[PDB]
């Protein structure tokens, strides 16, 4: 009964689908069944009619019920991930990847789901890999890295490859779409919680909606100035994400000492640079870098609070000192050696 | 200009900035589109809402790149009967009847045309089964204008180009700004039409279009979802002349015309919409006869366009529409057609 020109034609009238059609089309996308014209006009007419959360979360489901998963019980219940949406068209250092290394030297797991560039330099996987850290490894290997160093990187070609279709049309048609919000709601480890970055100041809400729906705690968060991070250079708007249910806020880190950095001043080059920049940071390095790397593995922290009873000053205060001590003691930095090492002994 | 470029405008639902359709449509009739970009550029076009400017760059390019008819061949005054199709109505083939009738009351046709996409036999089909030549080139459409006093264009025989962007929408099989390119890009570019829209919320983009080229048109929507002038009901008019466009509303009981259900307009194969073609040529009285002859004197008042008084106008164009079918003028103009294309 469902079809392609039901579906696109329902969107095309700008209504909202009905239960399962966003499931059926996304389905048939991945099992290679619809042709590149089809998966094109309903990812764009998705967009245009705006996307519901509860349409998203078919989409998501679909693409996690076809991933390769982690084996059973190698997954911690307060497992975090730190990822974006990418997409906001600023070249920065890889924030979101550097976050997650010094959340994990904190003693949070952290289960990152990651990628090579789209539209940017040096995506977080090509600057990994730089950094001689393995983004190659399976569902066993990504779950004895996440017991043995503290972090675990799922690469998404490597666990969605029945995704590839609808990658080729993203690439081809190139404009974000729906498509662009799946890679944060699709992590094959299913975390509980997450620092979600959303490029896309008109869909974060619709994210932050596709979590509450399942019951994680997440900060979905968009700079406002743009990035897909919690910004240094003005206030970010934050989606809360607790106990089923969203509230919208706005965070300016001068309520925590951060002084306003330039968008200049967190730029970033190829793998090679990107990597370098890593290393810096890790290194102790003072500056704007650090600040916005500070500031992101704590979003991290508070989002893993809210597993929890938490309170929401408290947690971004703890979650500051975490994330400063972590790098400041040298765990940061030692993690990010005993990563490497661990995929040179496999 | 590029694909980014573009959609990204109409996913921001702006107007594109003049030259930026024409740009997405020759790279469509180029092959250099890919089959996403094709879908995605005619979904997002649709879903903005195109405007006059945009559709008319569109229909532009198609022209553009479509097979010519020969120089000094295409008679100044002469009309074309056609619409969007897809009015969720399987009707015979009202326009093809009423073109017919039209070219016997000795107004030239030069119709644009093609087989069915959602019906069951389309125009083209239907003058198939009755025997006439659907896919002539330019010079010998030519000829058929001038000897026969009708012209068929079949779409794919002169927009070859244009096959990337057809496959794509039977792929995607809902309706797009696409749909409305068929009226608009008759390769002799005649310059008056009875032009039907089945998109109530477009036809005034469509009369924009012609208004641009200073056509003399009537663009029709049928109160009951027909991409012709009904007579079930009501008609919407948007009457282009003079470079202007303005909506009229129609009741042809005003011409004496008695209400008819839209079930009795059905259609079929195109045996069956052969066989009422055949049916309403011999001189058989009822609804699908008052449509024809309706339509036909539609396309009539168009053509006095060029220049008339509508009521006067609309009285001319009855009269000559159905004395073409009770002298058997039109049923003898399709059997000279049939006999033209076999020799
Ligand atoms: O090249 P763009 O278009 O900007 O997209 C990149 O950002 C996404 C999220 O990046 P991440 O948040 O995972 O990592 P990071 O912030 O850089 O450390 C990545 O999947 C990559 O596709
Ligand atoms: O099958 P559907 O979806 O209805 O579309 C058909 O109607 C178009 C216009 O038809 P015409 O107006 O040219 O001819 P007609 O009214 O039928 O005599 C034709 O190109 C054909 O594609
Ligand atoms: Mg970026
Ligand atoms: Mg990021
Ligand atoms: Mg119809
Ligand atoms: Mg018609």
């Amino acid at each position: 009964v469902p079809s392609w020109p039901q579906i696109l034609g329902r969107l095309t009238d700008n209504r909202d689908l009905a239960r399962g059609q966003a499931a059926w089309a996304m389905d048939q996308i991945m099992t290679g069944n619809a042709r590149p014209a089809q998966i094109a006009a309903f990812a764009v007419a998705m967009t245009m009619k705006a996307p519901t959360a509860d349409e998203v979360g078919e989409l998501a489901g679909v693409m996690l019920s076809h991933a390769h998963p982690l084996p059973a019980d190698t997954v911690p219940d307060d497992a975090v991930d730190v990822v974006g949406t990418g997409g906001d068209g600023v070249n920065t250092v890889n924030l979101s990847t550097m976050a997650a290394i010094v959340v994990a030297a904190a003693g949070v797991p952290v289960v990152k789901h990651g990628n090579r560039a789209a539209s940017s330099l040096s995506g977080g996987a090509d600057t990994l890999e730089a950094l001689g850290v393995r983004i190659d490894l399976g569902p066993d290997l990504v779950a004895r890295s996440l017991a043995e160093v503290g972090i675990g990187f799922c690469f998404a070609p490597r666990f969605h490859p029945s995704y590839r279709h609808a990658a080729a049309v993203r690439r081809e048609i190139g404009v974000p779409t729906v498509f662009n919000l799946l890679g944060p709601l699709t992590n094959p480890a299913r975390p509980r919680a997450g620092l979600i970055g959303c490029a896309f100041a008109d869909l974060a809400e619709v994210m932050a909606g596709v979590f509450a729906a399942r019951r994680s705690s997440v900060l979905v968060v968009h700079g406002d100035d743009g990035l897909d991070e919690l910004t240094t250079t003005t206030t970010s708007t934050i989606w809360r994400v607790a106990a089923g249910s969203v509230d919208k806020l706005t965070f300016d880190p001068a309520g925590f000492g951060f002084a306003r950095a330039q968008l200049d001043q967190l730029a970033g080059g190829d793998a090679q640079a990107n990597a370098a920049a890593v290393r810096a940071v890790l290194g102790g390095a003072r500056g704007p870098v650090r600040d916005a790397v500070v500031l992101n593995a704590a979003g991290a922290i508070v989002a893993h609070a809210g597993l929890s009873r938490a309170e929401w000053l408290p947690a971004w205060e703890e979650g500051l000192r975490r994330a400063s001590a972590a790098i400041d003691t040298g765990a940061a930095e030692q993690l990010l050696a005993r990563w490497v090492r661990f995929g040179r002994q496999i």
